[PDB]
């Protein structure tokens, strides 16, 4: 026996009628494929004579170990994209900008406009608060070593007359002088001054001072001769004051030096000494001294000598020679 | 020959105890699979009569161009996820509340309180270091144009009575004033200073000034009459002194003003003019000048005249007198 | 009918030179594979008697559905890498470390250095910028309360002798002092001042101050007893002059106090006062007054009298004498 079988090509065999028996196998001579028959369903209707089965493979690959796309879509649903976000770098690049609250150093203007809460009030206000409580540094430091510039080290202004507050206070307490000018001599020469203070208020003195010294003036002032040698100072003063008129005013009746005790003072009104001597002095009382012979340009006004040692008067000195004329001419 | 095969259900041949011969084909009628002998085997120990080997397909798809599930997970673990990092935006929005070192505009309290490194000494020292050596532009600007407020432009404090430095320095070289006050004409008016100082120090002075000008005064002061009339005024002067007990105090031995010179000086000690001609003054040694008519009101003790100018004693006219009673009555 | 088919293992027909009749059955012993003739064909050369493609399978599984490695690499290249990128930690770890504009507490040095692009003018420039003209709090407020320090609370330098600007400018309208300095009583007493001024210039006062006042002194000054016993303060004084040369100078031409108007003034040059009464007075015109008896260790020069109240002098009396020793004698 060589078997062969019923067989055509496999379209011919897809508009056969013929109807193979049960398990008569039949073939595709172009695809080389068998099927066999089950008694009543044509060619076409017939399964291969093998499985065709994925399950039933052997050498399977892994199709459960592969990702799906859509549980990988999910997971990288969570993840970051490189666009919505800063690399170190540029946020490290960012931050260098800003300011540490370690320290830094500020190349532009920091300006301050306060919303203000209240502000407070005392040691705990202000838009700039330095405690220095628990230090041994400077609060503000401000200097310039330039030859010359536009504008102050510090500026203070109020622009309301209402302004009812001070532009700068002082609450001190301590062993050296709470606030310290010291102008260095000059190599070139200003024409001005270590404190210079202007005021065009009618009702209140440019500068008040109160002192309550025990031993010394509330006010000291010294000059000191700028040269070695003894009279170049010649027309220099410890102090100096001035009364002028307001510009086309018709004058002024200022005084220059006004003295008073409301309360009564013991002590010597005005004492001039030279040398820690006593030179000139106008006692509590308005009775004066002079050291040395004086001058007056014109009479003295003064009441009757009653002491050897007082001026004589016109009327005393007229008075005694004429008692002189009358008893020598001598009296019946 | 229609060649027929032993023939079954899968589920039969599953316990039939029949041997296919070597090749002898049987036929599962259920399933339209064929299986052939080995000579040995049961009919479900054999394979079927055409391969079940995925290596063996064709049109296979790309198994190895899938992704693994490890081998994604691996690759998402180093990437960021969403929920552990800034966005761009949430980024600069934090940013854009901090301060750029070019500036910015503080609308909150800037507290200082340093931790003191030492806090240095000098130009290079303070919680706050201002260097304008290569600018033009002014070091701390503050101003206020409120109508009132609670609080001042600029408030210095010291709590200790052993603080051993000053609140305020200055130390200046330049060619216009060191420090200036300008309190500039009123509106409405204060009754109060351009500059106030008291000081309750029993120790030192309120205020001490030192200068060495050779040819001005230590302290210049001018008063300006405020109004074109010419004796507005009238109760002004450029320097007013009191001297006064202490509130409740028995009263007061203080002087008004205290001249000397340690020294010793060659100067006019009181000098007083009026449109720069010299009215009355107070030599070094204690002579003084009136230019005019003066009065006392009380009497004079001064030397025995020896210049026919000097004013005559009483000694003087009285002796005179005797001396003539006596000639005249004659001299045995 | 048994039927049996030509066969042999799979490597013996590989090389057998046998053509199967076309669909004539050949068996592979050691596989169990059939493989059908097709009449030309050795056998290693036909194909299986069942199909052997992927896509004519059933249950396959959902390759589609499936994840590529290129498409997941394209989509993870998309991601921002954990190590390139600050979780939100460490960016909120870096922001604390940086000031709020809203406010916050540094604890080192903030310096300035401005680059300047002009720094500005007036109430628009400086390094420190502060508007306080809708608050009422208070601008820079500086204190410390410990006890001992090696830096001032704020300090002012300029380092060349050209500079141009003040250190510290006040410019103020309002209805209190512009600037006040308080020196609270000590318990520890301090052997310095409120303030302290010092200036080496030749050219300039140190000091210079002008008011306008209408009825007050442009400068006042008090001196208030600091203990209750009238006389403690014996030594104290209003204001203290002294003139002194240069260490190592020949000593010093300085006068103490230069009074003068140079427009001309009507009021009293010197006004001293005790309680409110005149004592001691210098008129506008140099004429002076004294309250009560004064003395002059000297003489004085002054005019012959004209008046019963006048000084006589020595001329006046003499020549009064004279007249009445002549007339006496006689005349013929
Ligand atoms: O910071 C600017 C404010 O200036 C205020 O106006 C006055 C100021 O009060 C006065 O002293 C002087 O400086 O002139 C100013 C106007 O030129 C304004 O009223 C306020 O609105 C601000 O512009
Ligand atoms: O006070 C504001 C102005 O002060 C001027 O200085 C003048 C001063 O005003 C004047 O009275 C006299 O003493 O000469 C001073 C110069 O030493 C400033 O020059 C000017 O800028 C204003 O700030
Ligand atoms: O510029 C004011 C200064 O004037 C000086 O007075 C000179 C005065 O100008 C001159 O006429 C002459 O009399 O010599 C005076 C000094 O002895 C003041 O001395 C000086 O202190 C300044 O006030
Ligand atoms: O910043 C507050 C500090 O105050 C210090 O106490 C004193 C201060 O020295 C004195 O001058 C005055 O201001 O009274 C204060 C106490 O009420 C404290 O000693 C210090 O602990 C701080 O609280
Ligand atoms: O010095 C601190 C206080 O100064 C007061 O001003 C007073 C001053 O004390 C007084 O002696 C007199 O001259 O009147 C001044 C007002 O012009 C302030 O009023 C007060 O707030 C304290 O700061
Ligand atoms: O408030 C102090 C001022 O007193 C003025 O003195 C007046 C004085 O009060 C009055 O009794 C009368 O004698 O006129 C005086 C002025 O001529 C001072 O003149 C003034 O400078 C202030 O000190
Ligand atoms: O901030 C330091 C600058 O100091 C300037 O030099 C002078 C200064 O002008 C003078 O007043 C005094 O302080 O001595 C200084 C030199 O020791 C320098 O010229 C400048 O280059 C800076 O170093
Ligand atoms: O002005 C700069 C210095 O001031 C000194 O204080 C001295 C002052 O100079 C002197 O003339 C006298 O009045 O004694 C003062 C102390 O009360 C400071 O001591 C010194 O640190 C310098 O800053
Ligand atoms: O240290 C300067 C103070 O001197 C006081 O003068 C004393 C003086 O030293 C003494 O010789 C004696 O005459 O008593 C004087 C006071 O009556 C000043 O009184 C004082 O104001 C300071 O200048």
């Amino acid at each position: 026996l060589r078997v062969q079988f019923k067989r055509m090509k496999a379209a011919e065999w897809a508009r056969s009628d013929v109807i193979l028996l049960e398990s008569e196998i039949g073939f595709e001579t172009d695809t080389g494929f068998a099927r066999a028959g089950d008694g009543h369903n044509r060619f076409s209707d017939l399964g291969y004579i093998s499985p065709l089965d994925y399950n039933l493979l052997t050498n399977k690959p892994n199709i459960d170990g592969l990702a799906t796309k859509v549980e990988t879509a999910q997971k990288l649903q969570q993840k970051a994209d490189k666009e919505t976000v800063y690399t170190k770098a540029e946020s490290k690049q960012e931050l260098d900008k800003k300011l540490n609250l370690k320290g830094g150093v500020m190349t532009g203007q920091l300006k301050f406009k306060p919303a203000a809460t209240v502000a407070y009030s005392s040691s705990t206000g202000g838009a700039v608060n330095i405690d220095l409580s628990s230090t041994r540094g400077a609060g503000v430091v401000v200097y310039s070593d330039n030859d010359t510039s536009d504008g102050p080290l510090m500026s203070l202004r109020t622009g309301k007359e209402t302004f009812n507050q001070s532009a700068l206070f002082v609450d001190y307490k301590g062993t050296t002088n709470a606030v310290n000018i010291a102008m260095r001599q000059p190599t070139t020469p200003n024409f001005s001054s270590a404190l210079n203070i202007t005021s065009g208020n009618e009702n209140g003195s440019a500068m008040q001072l109160r002192g309550s010294e025990k031993a010394l003036g509330t006010l000291k002032i010294t000059h000191e001769n700028p040269s070695i040698g003894a009279d170049y100072d010649k027309n220099a003063a410890a102090l100096s004051i001035d009364i002028v008129k307001k510009t086309n005013g018709a004058g002024t009746a200022a005084q220059g030096i006004y003295i008073n005790s409301t309360s009564g003072t013991t002590g010597k009104l005005l004492r001039i000494r030279n040398l820690s001597d006593d030179k000139f002095y106008v006692k509590s009382d308005g009775g004066f001294y002079a050291k040395e012979t004086s001058q007056i340009d014109g009479n003295l006004k003064l009441k009757d000598p009653t002491a050897n040692d007082h001026a004589a008067t016109k009327a005393y000195v007229d008075k005694a020679i004429s008692e002189l004329k009358k008893l020598i001419l001598k009296k019946h």
